[PDB]
Protein backbone atom coordinates (compact mmCIF):
# COMPACT_ATOMS: atom_id res chain seq x y z
CA UNK A 1 0.00 0.00 0.00
CA UNK A 2 2.06 2.63 1.25
CA UNK A 3 5.36 2.07 -1.17
CA UNK A 4 7.97 4.32 1.25
CA UNK A 5 7.74 1.62 4.31
CA UNK A 6 11.13 0.61 5.32
CA UNK A 7 12.42 -1.47 7.82
CA UNK A 8 10.12 -3.92 10.45
CA UNK A 9 6.93 -2.63 12.38
CA UNK A 10 8.07 -0.22 15.04
CA UNK A 11 7.56 -1.14 19.04
CA UNK A 12 8.90 1.08 22.20
CA UNK A 13 12.21 -0.86 22.36
CA UNK A 14 13.19 -0.89 18.69
CA UNK A 15 12.37 3.16 18.68
CA UNK A 16 14.32 3.18 21.64
CA UNK A 17 17.74 1.10 21.34
CA UNK A 18 20.82 3.00 20.26
CA UNK A 19 21.20 1.63 16.83
CA UNK A 20 17.64 0.81 14.48
CA UNK A 21 17.72 -2.06 12.21
CA UNK A 22 19.59 -1.13 8.83
CA UNK A 23 23.28 -1.43 8.86
CA UNK A 24 24.84 2.17 7.37
CA UNK A 25 27.77 3.18 5.85
CA UNK A 26 29.49 6.26 5.77
CA UNK A 27 30.70 8.94 3.17
CA UNK A 28 32.92 11.77 3.73
CA UNK A 29 31.91 15.27 2.37
CA UNK A 30 35.83 17.25 2.57
CA UNK A 31 35.09 21.19 2.88
CA UNK A 32 36.75 21.70 -0.83
CA UNK A 33 34.03 19.29 -1.91
CA UNK A 34 31.15 21.11 -0.65
CA UNK A 35 29.63 24.40 -2.14
CA UNK A 36 28.34 26.66 0.75
CA UNK A 37 28.70 24.74 3.89
CA UNK A 38 32.01 23.34 5.87
CA UNK A 39 32.08 19.47 4.71
CA UNK A 40 30.08 17.12 6.92
CA UNK A 41 29.58 13.12 6.60
CA UNK A 42 26.72 11.46 4.87
CA UNK A 43 25.47 8.31 6.74
CA UNK A 44 23.13 5.99 4.50
CA UNK A 45 21.72 2.45 4.51
CA UNK A 46 23.31 -0.30 2.91
CA UNK A 47 20.24 -1.97 1.82
CA UNK A 48 19.52 -0.85 -1.76
CA UNK A 49 16.14 1.26 -1.55
CA UNK A 50 15.31 4.52 -1.76
CA UNK A 51 14.88 6.65 0.72
CA UNK A 52 14.08 10.20 2.37
CA UNK A 53 16.83 12.39 2.62
CA UNK A 54 17.46 14.80 6.29
CA UNK A 55 20.21 17.40 6.97
CA UNK A 56 21.16 18.29 9.81
CA UNK A 57 22.90 21.57 11.32
CA UNK A 58 24.90 21.89 14.37
CA UNK A 59 24.48 25.33 16.49
CA UNK A 60 26.92 28.47 17.86
CA UNK A 61 30.48 27.67 17.72
CA UNK A 62 29.28 23.85 17.00
CA UNK A 63 31.08 20.87 15.06
CA UNK A 64 29.87 18.04 13.37
CA UNK A 65 30.87 16.20 15.96
CA UNK A 66 28.05 17.31 18.12
CA UNK A 67 24.77 16.14 16.37
CA UNK A 68 27.21 12.80 14.52
CA UNK A 69 25.34 10.03 17.04
CA UNK A 70 21.88 11.83 15.31
CA UNK A 71 22.77 11.59 12.16
CA UNK A 72 23.61 8.07 11.97
CA UNK A 73 21.21 6.69 14.46
CA UNK A 74 18.55 8.26 12.04
CA UNK A 75 20.26 6.72 9.49
CA UNK A 76 20.04 3.37 10.82
CA UNK A 77 16.26 3.50 11.13
CA UNK A 78 15.72 4.51 6.67
CA UNK A 79 16.78 7.14 5.75
CA UNK A 80 20.05 9.51 4.22
CA UNK A 81 21.86 11.82 7.11
CA UNK A 82 24.19 14.47 6.49
CA UNK A 83 25.31 15.75 9.19
CA UNK A 84 27.49 19.24 8.24
CA UNK A 85 29.90 21.56 9.85
CA UNK A 86 29.02 24.96 9.28
CA UNK A 87 31.11 27.59 6.64
CA UNK A 88 32.08 29.32 9.75
CA UNK A 89 31.32 27.76 13.78
CA UNK A 90 29.85 31.71 14.68
CA UNK A 91 27.11 31.27 11.29
CA UNK A 92 23.96 32.93 12.20
CA UNK A 93 20.21 31.16 11.89
CA UNK A 94 19.47 32.49 7.96
CA UNK A 95 23.13 32.05 6.80
CA UNK A 96 22.27 27.96 8.87
CA UNK A 97 19.14 27.94 6.16
CA UNK A 98 21.25 28.23 3.61
CA UNK A 99 23.94 25.83 4.35
CA UNK A 100 21.18 23.35 4.84
CA UNK A 101 20.07 23.80 1.63
CA UNK A 102 23.50 23.59 0.70
CA UNK A 103 23.78 20.16 2.60
CA UNK A 104 20.96 19.08 0.77
CA UNK A 105 21.71 19.93 -2.72
CA UNK A 106 25.52 18.36 -2.32
CA UNK A 107 23.56 14.52 -1.04
CA UNK A 108 21.30 14.65 -4.27
CA UNK A 109 23.41 15.95 -7.04
CA UNK A 110 26.98 15.89 -5.68
CA UNK A 111 27.79 12.72 -3.66
CA UNK A 112 28.96 9.69 -5.11
CA UNK A 113 26.56 6.97 -6.92
CA UNK A 114 26.21 4.95 -4.30
CA UNK A 115 24.47 7.67 -1.91
CA UNK A 116 22.73 9.66 -4.88
CA UNK A 117 21.32 5.97 -5.70
CA UNK A 118 19.52 5.77 -2.58
CA UNK A 119 17.79 8.84 -2.42
CA UNK A 120 14.37 9.76 -2.89
CA UNK A 121 14.50 13.33 -3.50
CA UNK A 122 11.26 14.27 -3.88
CA UNK A 123 11.13 13.61 0.15
CA UNK A 124 13.55 15.76 2.18
CA UNK A 125 13.77 16.91 5.71
CA UNK A 126 15.68 19.71 8.02
CA UNK A 127 17.51 19.57 11.79
CA UNK A 128 19.17 21.45 13.44
CA UNK A 129 20.20 22.37 16.99
CA UNK A 130 19.91 25.68 18.18
CA UNK A 131 20.32 28.69 15.56
CA UNK A 132 20.96 25.27 13.38
CA UNK A 133 17.34 24.66 14.73
CA UNK A 134 16.53 28.26 13.23
CA UNK A 135 18.05 27.76 10.05
CA UNK A 136 15.55 24.30 10.14
CA UNK A 137 12.96 26.95 10.59
CA UNK A 138 14.07 29.79 7.77
CA UNK A 139 14.49 27.21 5.46
CA UNK A 140 11.23 25.50 5.89
CA UNK A 141 9.67 28.77 5.71
CA UNK A 142 11.36 29.49 2.33
CA UNK A 143 10.97 25.56 0.64
CA UNK A 144 7.42 24.09 1.61
CA UNK A 145 8.33 21.63 -1.02
CA UNK A 146 9.89 19.69 2.69
CA UNK A 147 8.20 16.87 4.21
CA UNK A 148 9.69 17.16 7.72
CA UNK A 149 11.49 19.96 9.83
CA UNK A 150 12.98 19.19 13.57
CA UNK A 151 14.16 22.20 15.02
CA UNK A 152 16.34 20.92 18.49
CA UNK A 153 16.33 23.28 21.40
CA UNK A 154 15.78 25.80 18.17
CA UNK A 155 16.48 29.66 18.61
CA UNK A 156 15.94 32.34 15.95
CA UNK A 157 15.09 36.03 16.18
CA UNK A 158 12.39 35.50 14.83
CA UNK A 159 9.78 33.58 16.74
CA UNK A 160 6.55 33.49 14.09
CA UNK A 161 6.99 31.25 11.93
CA UNK A 162 3.20 30.73 11.41
CA UNK A 163 3.88 30.96 7.39
CA UNK A 164 5.18 27.48 7.89
CA UNK A 165 3.67 24.39 6.20
CA UNK A 166 6.14 22.13 6.33
CA UNK A 167 5.45 19.24 9.72
CA UNK A 168 7.44 20.38 12.39
CA UNK A 169 8.37 18.57 15.50
CA UNK A 170 10.03 21.36 18.16
CA UNK A 171 11.80 19.74 20.85
CA UNK A 172 12.84 22.27 23.68
CA UNK A 173 14.52 21.51 27.26
CA UNK A 174 13.25 22.98 30.65
CA UNK A 175 16.49 23.70 32.40
CA UNK A 176 17.60 25.49 28.83
CA UNK A 177 19.35 29.00 29.78
CA UNK A 178 20.86 29.64 26.20
CA UNK A 179 17.38 29.10 24.10
CA UNK A 180 14.99 29.02 27.20
CA UNK A 181 11.38 27.71 25.90
CA UNK A 182 9.52 30.07 27.31
CA UNK A 183 11.17 33.07 24.98
CA UNK A 184 11.63 31.01 21.96
CA UNK A 185 11.02 27.26 21.38
CA UNK A 186 6.93 27.26 22.95
CA UNK A 187 6.96 30.75 21.11
CA UNK A 188 8.60 29.41 17.91
CA UNK A 189 5.54 26.31 18.54
CA UNK A 190 2.67 28.23 19.08
CA UNK A 191 3.42 30.35 16.33
CA UNK A 192 2.15 27.30 14.07
CA UNK A 193 -1.16 26.95 12.92
CA UNK A 194 -3.45 24.60 13.98
CA UNK A 195 -4.19 23.55 10.56
CA UNK A 196 -0.50 21.79 10.05
CA UNK A 197 1.10 18.76 11.41
CA UNK A 198 3.84 20.05 14.69
CA UNK A 199 4.09 18.55 18.11
CA UNK A 200 6.04 20.36 20.58
CA UNK A 201 8.12 17.99 22.90
CA UNK A 202 9.99 19.79 26.30
CA UNK A 203 12.63 17.06 27.77
CA UNK A 204 12.80 16.78 31.50
CA UNK A 205 16.09 17.64 33.68
CA UNK A 206 17.26 19.03 30.08
CA UNK A 207 19.85 21.80 29.34
CA UNK A 208 20.22 23.26 26.30
CA UNK A 209 23.04 20.68 25.01
CA UNK A 210 21.41 17.92 25.67
CA UNK A 211 21.18 17.26 21.82
CA UNK A 212 24.77 16.98 21.89
CA UNK A 213 24.66 13.50 23.49
CA UNK A 214 22.82 10.28 22.41
CA UNK A 215 19.47 10.85 24.10
CA UNK A 216 16.61 8.19 24.26
CA UNK A 217 13.70 10.35 23.73
CA UNK A 218 15.26 12.72 21.02
CA UNK A 219 16.24 9.60 19.19
CA UNK A 220 12.83 7.57 19.33
CA UNK A 221 10.36 10.96 18.66
CA UNK A 222 12.76 12.62 15.31
CA UNK A 223 12.97 8.84 13.78
CA UNK A 224 8.74 8.96 14.79
CA UNK A 225 8.25 12.40 12.89
CA UNK A 226 10.39 11.03 10.08
CA UNK A 227 8.49 8.46 9.85
CA UNK A 228 5.36 9.43 9.80
CA UNK A 229 5.91 12.59 7.18
CA UNK A 230 8.98 11.77 5.10
CA UNK A 231 7.68 8.45 4.66
CA UNK A 232 3.66 8.86 5.01
CA UNK A 233 4.06 5.83 7.59
CA UNK A 234 1.37 5.49 9.40
CA UNK A 235 2.64 2.74 11.69
CA UNK A 236 3.89 5.50 13.50
CA UNK A 237 0.87 7.68 13.98
CA UNK A 238 0.55 5.47 17.56
CA UNK A 239 3.87 7.29 18.70
CA UNK A 240 3.15 10.91 18.25
CA UNK A 241 -0.82 10.56 18.79
CA UNK A 242 -1.44 11.08 21.52
CA UNK A 243 2.09 11.04 22.08
CA UNK A 244 4.51 10.59 25.27
CA UNK A 245 3.35 10.42 28.96
CA UNK A 246 4.23 12.27 31.43
CA UNK A 247 4.88 11.44 35.53
CA UNK A 248 8.89 10.26 32.69
CA UNK A 249 11.68 11.56 30.65
CA UNK A 250 9.02 13.99 29.06
CA UNK A 251 8.20 17.00 30.77
CA UNK A 252 5.90 18.08 28.38
CA UNK A 253 3.93 17.29 24.89
CA UNK A 254 1.55 19.10 22.59
CA UNK A 255 0.62 18.45 19.01
CA UNK A 256 -2.01 19.14 16.37
CA UNK A 257 -2.85 15.50 16.53
CA UNK A 258 -4.48 13.49 14.97
CA UNK A 259 -2.07 13.17 12.16
LI1 LIG B 1 11.57 19.25 34.67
Amino acid sequence: MNPYERGPNPTDALLEARSGPFSVSEENVSRLSASGFGGGTIYYPRENNTYGAVAISPGYTGTEASIAWLGERIASHGFVVITIDTITTLDQPDSRAEQLNAALNHMINRASSTVRSRIDSSRLAVMGHSMGGGGSLRLASQRPDLKAAIPLTPWHLNKNWSSVTVPTLIIGADLDTIAPVATSAKPIYNSLPSSISKAYLELDGATHFAPNIPNKIIGKYSVAWLKRFVDNDTRYTQFLCPGPRDGGEVEEYRSTCPF
